[PDB]
């Protein structure tokens, strides 16, 4: 199973509890590690996590480093437990975070049958723009196969969990996975319990799935 | 307000009521006309309807003509009551139907405040592929503005209503509207009542909305 987690709710959890944004993101880091264990136990093989939108990288440098440091900490803690990978709008990410993440990809277990994959600077319009400008005037035509090899999410997504209560995709729709089953939880990400996750998976596993076929 | 309608449930409604798919598609036709009235009354100004996926046009000819004929009939019957437009994977649609729709756009009321706009052969991958190949080697670079002027859905979508109970986007996510608010209705589209529509709007209208800002 391939699962994509949209872990929304950090700021509002911090505000709710009267604690700093650094605390919220620390709680998010701990919850990601717990969630990863739950996913593993339920047979998820690939866990995509939307670390950021393209819009998030236009925030103040200080606030960018808050989330970046929190997402990187998770990988510093657990890179030996999985194959780590990342992609997205890498042009938006500071060199020092790109160097660290590359090192952590290299230090992670390429023989793990579990993949943890961060999407950074996610956004369809930014994604398409980027792919266009990389290949524009360079190749003779685009095909769905060439699109898929340049897409931020390199494989098909079976399920999406969005926490935090918004019922919208925001910047995080996977370009090449039209038939991903969507589960929206009202729980703020750092409050997610194992029962919230189990309810999500019970819903998702019972859906009448649809797979796509050959392009048009 | 801009509303996109994903009117799923025709095939299952016909099966449930023991009738032909032609009868399913005519009940859908009658209901689009009714829904359009309902949307006018609640302040909808542009109503996008997802008439087909790109995948829909790989079905056999007979099956294609059933849906193309039923959607085109709505517009034959009502074109004087709104401004009509259409877009999408026009490369997949037969010349006869493009000519007729093009005539119906012309004969519709271009001075109406209400737009009914059909998306044909919707699919992000096929969309992006098409936009790429149109513009490949033709411009020095893509920007968000240029993407937006070539996208199938030409304006921002505020709300999406998907009937028929699936909780997924299928081929139908609007490329340039990350923050479109999603409402999933379990009702099969030909059974949709005013009360279903009102509850959809009561939910969509109370959402905490978010808007996009300048690209990166
Ligand atoms: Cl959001
Ligand atoms: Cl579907």
């Amino acid at each position: 199973t391939t699962l994509m987690l949209l872990p929304d709710g950090m700021r509002r959890w911090s505000e709710k509890n009267g604690v700093s944004l650094d605390d919220g993101y620390a709680a998010m880091g701990d919850k990601i590690i717990e969630f990863m264990g739950w996913a593993k136990e339920e047979g998820v093989k690939t866990l995509y996590i939307t670390a950021s939108s393209a819009a998030n990288h236009g925030r103040p440098e200080a606030a960018v480093n808050t989330f970046m440091e929190a997402f990187t900490e998770v990988i510093r803690r657990c890179h030996s437990q999985f194959k780590f990978d990342f992609s997205g709008s890498l042009d938006l990410v500071s060199e020092d975070y790109l160097t660290e993440l590359s090192a952590l990809r290299d230090k992670s277990d390429s023989e793990s049958d579990f993949t943890l994959h961060y999407i950074l600077g996610m956004s369809l319009s930014h994604e398409v723009v980027g792919i266009f400008n990389k290949l524009n005037g360079k190749i003779p035509e685009m095909t769905e196969e060439i699109l898929a090899e340049n897409a931020y999410v390199p494989t098909q997504v079976d399920y999406i969990i969005r926490t935090g209560g918004a019922i919208r995709m925001s910047s995080f729709f996977p370009l090449m996975s039209p038939y991903a089953e969507l589960h929206f939880s009202p729980v703020l990400f750092p409050d997610t319990t194992r029962a919230d996750f189990d309810a999500a998976l019970k819903d998702l596993r019972a859906r009448d799935r649809r797979f796509g076929g050959y392009p048009a």
